[PDB]
């Protein structure tokens, strides 16, 4: 035990009491402890003397409290040799010592810890004691206390594509990162070939996990270090954010196994990952420990991942992996019946890939089965800010996995909220940022009031050591940039027909040869030149959709989930089995449910008592409405069961009829469907040449697609000036939250309209031209830009779209416009038509 001095602190005191002999000008006064009021005592008297003003009395309460951490010597300043009256002015000066009580002494006690890590920070700032800095360039400077620091110009925890930008300009922008050295994995593990960079996050992430056994042989930015006064070693270091102190340098090494892997999409995340688990799949040291001389899965590491997404790990990690040792399984659909004992057993899988679905879904009902009665040895979450929402089943489940090592794959770990990265740090568990109250007292409260760059620097410093970021558009050693971005990447997409679509093409098709074989059997064939390419154009309408050529659900997926919602809530389960009744026979018990039919407004029928009302009533043209409640009620808008009824989910609402989707519609929605998780924000721009595909597009996009997910924009080319550049307004408009989606013609192409912003194209037809269809394209790229333009090409396939793309291959080799009299034009028409049906 010592104490020690620090600093002091002049200030004046209101008297409270006389002094009948006026006090000695050096009086070992005291702090009583009882808008806040400290009491001023002298030691000689035993009475009380003064109340300290407000700004000082909230340094000096708190503080009392931590006595024998921090004493309070307070000793008297200026006697005018008179006995104090009521209101005259006490001078002290506050002598503060530090015992080594507080000195190197370190159940939900952040408050307490907080309320001394705080009052301790505002003594120092009171004192005025400042650290110690040893680099050409001052760091970072002490956080401050509540409601100080300069607060204005109160801002919200959303956060602004400005507001975005600038805070991955200084944790993308730590220290030179190209010096990491790289670690190839040997091909006898390991079948593909890492990059320069891939290399140096496998280092990385080996380093992460301690795994030093895989590397070539390859401070405390929170702590900082003060210095001891010398008036009434040399030095001494402290963390304000937490209290601590400690006499010798705390040089304690990182803590935590794993980390957060953020980089830009495009730099092989998923592929660096794969290389971490060919290299390290099981705990060597708890192997050794359990044979030289329990619920932990020591040889099996989680990954989970979006459901879009699920069967593309299952791929990846076979066509990476070489042991074949070490298996790979997906636990979807309750496939492995006791995934417990399977991880724990001899047989344990290397990898289980999984949906966040899952894991969110067996986190609800108390699944005792696995995932959570089981440690595994490495949990892998892509695209983690799935999490990010601290308030959504799926995050607190999440955060209920244990595992001995965590990693955080996601190119955008904050999407619209700064505290999107506080999940990502209750994840990783880092203390004490993973404790709620010291995040929002140190990052958040300090933001929300204006004071950014102070939580900027808070933010950057638990995370430097654990995160790991780099972009596309760095440089390496060498003076190239990390990824060579193309302009863009064209990818022909070969769709078939479906049943009902090819008959409906080769019926097209005959009319089509049957005009070929009229003219060809009339001497000329350009005789029916005009009445063929109307043959041609509906063969290439039909592969678009065959609405194109002359009843629909007016129900999106999003009210269904609705519908679906409420249909639930008025059935609930209870002690009986659930029971439907019918509004025309009064059935108490529909049997089977899968005869149950639900109209739009959710009344239960018999599937025929319902039939043969609409029946009846369409007979004899009469407006169709539900015999409950005479509501409107449209013949397409019943609704059924799902068949069968999933237990873990609840009744289902799908149509009862089904209504047709073309190939196109249906392979594109295939790819938004997995754009959503792969890259948030992203601009996507829809081509097409006919007008009446885009209307449908429209809404079987809008119908099939969430709303809150996906925005659709579509270019009527009919509208005012100011509504349609208000729609490329709204266009460039980045919003991490959503995709969006511009629908515009094909002929009209860019001409006069901004599409930088758009990082995939999609087309959904061919044109005769190349040109068009290049020019439409190269308007998106501008030389200098973040992501290369992928666009994808819907081509039916041995269809007359496949024959376009021969004739516009053929114009790329010539021309578009090679001119000549009618003797050289019949035969590139001859030609043209040759090409199409040969
Ligand atoms: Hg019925
Ligand atoms: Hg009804
Ligand atoms: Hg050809």
């Amino acid at each position: 035990r010592w104490s020690r001095y620090i600093g002091s602190i002049h200030t004046m005191g209101f008297a409270t009491r006389p002094t009948v002999k006026p006090v000695p000008i050096g009086s070992r006064l005291g702090f009583k402890k009882s808008s806040h009021l400290v009491r001023l005592i002298d030691t000689s008297q035993d009475r009380e003397l003064g109340r300290m003003p407000e700004d000082v009395a909230r340094i000096l309460y708190p503080l009392l409290d931590y006595s024998e951490q921090v004493s309070l010597e307070p000793y008297l300043l200026i006697n005018n040799g008179k006995r104090f009256s009521v209101g005259d002015n006490i001078y002290i000066r506050i002598d503060c010592y530090l015992t080594s009580q507080a000195f190197v002494r370190i159940h939900g006690m952040d408050t307490r810890q907080l309320h001394r890590a705080g009052a301790i920070m505002a003594l120092f700032d009171a004192i005025n004691i400042q650290p110690v800095y040893g680099d050409t360039k001052n760091e970072m400077i002490p956080n401050y206390q509540e409601n100080t620091v300069s607060s204005s110009q109160f801002q919200d925890e959303a956060l602004n594509i400005n507001q975005l930008k600038s805070f991955y300009r200084i944790t993308q922008s730590a220290a030179s990162l190209q010096n990491l050295p790289e670690t190839t994995p040997d091909e006898s593990l390991f079948k593909l070939q890492l990059r320069r960079y891939q290399k140096q996050s496998l280092s990385w992430m080996l380093k992460r996990e301690y795994e030093y056994s895989h590397l070539s042989e390859k401070m405390n930015p929170l702590w900082k270090k003060f210095r001891w006064p010398s008036n009434s070693d040399c030095f001494f270091y402290a963390n304000l954010y937490t209290g601590e102190f400690s006499i010798e340098k705390p040089v304690i090494k990182t803590i935590i196994n794993g980390g957060i892997l953020a980089d830009e999409m495009g730099l092989g995340k998923t592929i660096s990952a794969l290389a971490l688990i060919c290299t390290a799949s099981y705990d060597e040291a708890h192997e050794k420990k359990i044979e030289s001389t329990d619920t932990y899965a020591y040889r099996t590491t989680l990954i989970v991942v979006p459901m879009s997404l699920l069967n593309q790990w299952q791929s990846e990690f076979e066509k990476a992996n070489k042991d074949l040792k070490k298996r790979c399984e997906i636990y979807y659909g309750n496939n492995i019946k006791d995934l417990r004992a399977y991880v724990l057993g001899p047989n344990a899988p290397s990898v289980i890939i999984t949906t966040y679905g899952i894991i969110q879904s067996e986190y609800g009902r108390t699944s005792t089965s696995g995932l959570f009665n089981v440690v595994f040895f490495r949990i892998i979450l892509d695209e983690g800010h799935t999490i990010r929402n601290r308030s959504t089943r799926t995050s607190k489940a999440v955060i209920a996995l244990r595992s001995s090592r965590k990693w955080i794959l996601t190119g955008t770990p904050i999407i619209n909220r700064l505290d999107d990265l506080f999940s990502l740090v209750q994840f990783l568990n880092l203390e004490p940022w993973s404790h709620i109250n010291y995040w929002k007292r140190y990052v958040s409260v300090p933001f929300e009031k204006g004071n950014y760059a102070q939580a900027f620097d808070v933010i950057n410093a638990v995370l430097e050591p654990v995160l790991l970021r780099r972009t596309k558009n760095m440089k390496d050693v060498d003076g190239k940039p990390l990824v060579s971005l193309p302009p863009k990447e064209v990818i022909v997409e070969k769709l078939q027909l479906s049943s009902s679509e090819k008959r409906v093409y080769q019926s097209m098709l005959e009319d089509a040869e049957n005009s070929v074989k009229e003219g060809l059997a009339k001497g000329d064939l350009l005789k029916n030149y005009t009445n063929i390419l109307v043959h041609i154009l509906r063969l290439r309408q039909v592969c678009c959709h065959l609405d194109l050529l002359k009843p629909k659900s007016s129900i999106s997926q999003d009210k269904l989930d609705a519908l679906s919602a409420n249909f639930r809530d008025i059935h609930s389960a209870s002690e009986q089995l659930p029971s439907f009744e019918c509004a025309i026979c009064t059935t108490e018990c529909i049997e089977p449910l899968s005869a149950v039919s639900i109209t739009e407004c959710l009344h239960t029928f018999c599937e025929p008592c319902l039939a043969e009302y609409i029946e009846f009533q369409q007979n004899k043209k009469l407006s169709i409405n539900c015999p409950y409640c005479r509501m409107p009620i449209s013949e397409a808008n019943v609704l059924k069961l799902k068949e069968p009824i999933d237990a873990e989910r609840g009744y289902e609402l799908i149509s009862f009829h089904s209504h047709f989707q073309s190939t196109k519609i249906k392979a594109l929605l295939r790819h938004l469907k997995q754009i959503q998780e792969t890259s948030p924000g992203e601009q996507i721009i829809v081509f097409s040449q006919f007008s009446s595909f885009l209307d449908i597009l429209e809404i079987e996009l809008r119908s099939h697609l969430p709303r809150d997910q996906v925005i659709i924009y579509k270019f009527d080319g009919r509208l005012d000036m100011k509504e349609r550049t208000r729609i490329l307004e709204q266009f460039h408009d980045k919003d991490l939250s959503c995709i969006k989606l511009l629908l515009l013609s094909l002929k009209t192409g860019g001409v006069g309209l901004n599409l930088t912003c758009a990082s995939r194209a999609f087309m959904m037809d061919p044109w005769w031209s190349p040109g068009m269809e290049d020019q439409a394209i190269d308007r998106i790229h501008r030389i200098g830009q973040q992501q290369t333009v992928k666009v994808v090409r819907f081509i039916i396939d041995n269809s007359v779209e496949e024959k376009m793309l021969r004739i516009q291959e053929r114009k790329r080799m010539l021309g578009d416009i090679v001119e000549g009299d009618e003797a050289e034009r019949r035969q590139k028409r001859i030609e043209e038509i040759q090409m199409l049906f040969q």
